[PDB]
């Protein structure tokens, strides 16, 4: 299937972008409330073997998924850096 | 100043979409706890006054909001049926 992997604007000063999280990457295995991210920064949905997962707190990334971000310009590459170092 | 407006795939059977909340939503001054959503739908975001907000579960949506959702195609016109 075709897919959305980059960033698009989706306002002044606001992005939506795709994060694939790799193996080594710092995020596998923390639950998503434990996540240090900028107050002006969500991650908006995890995409696993090509499934949707409704984020929740409690939600567990794994290696291999794929998260859809908005977050704000000033904001994005911190949110970059805390999710794939 | 140019913005998003309409609706793009994401993945085989997941779409991203804009709604603009106008006077007459039925889910005005709705806690987004309370919206009766189907299982494959989610309140990505809102931009209020040009603003970021968070969507959290007590997080009330107002007139004038931009609702950024992420949904399944099977769910798409059910929540844009409850929003709209």
């Amino acid at each position: 299937n075709l897919y959305f992997q980059g960033m698009i604007p989706l306002e002044q000063g606001i992005e939506f972008l795709s994060v694939n999280v790799e193996e080594d990457s710092p995020v596998v295995g923390k639950k998503l409330k434990d996540l240090p991210l900028p107050r002006d920064s969500i991650i908006a949905a995890i995409v696993r073997g090509g499934v949707l997962v409704v984020p929740r707190g409690d939600t567990e990334i794994l290696s291999g998924d794929k998260l859809y971000v908005i977050v704000s310009a000033e904001a994005k590459e911190t949110v970059e850096e805390t999710l794939l170092g």
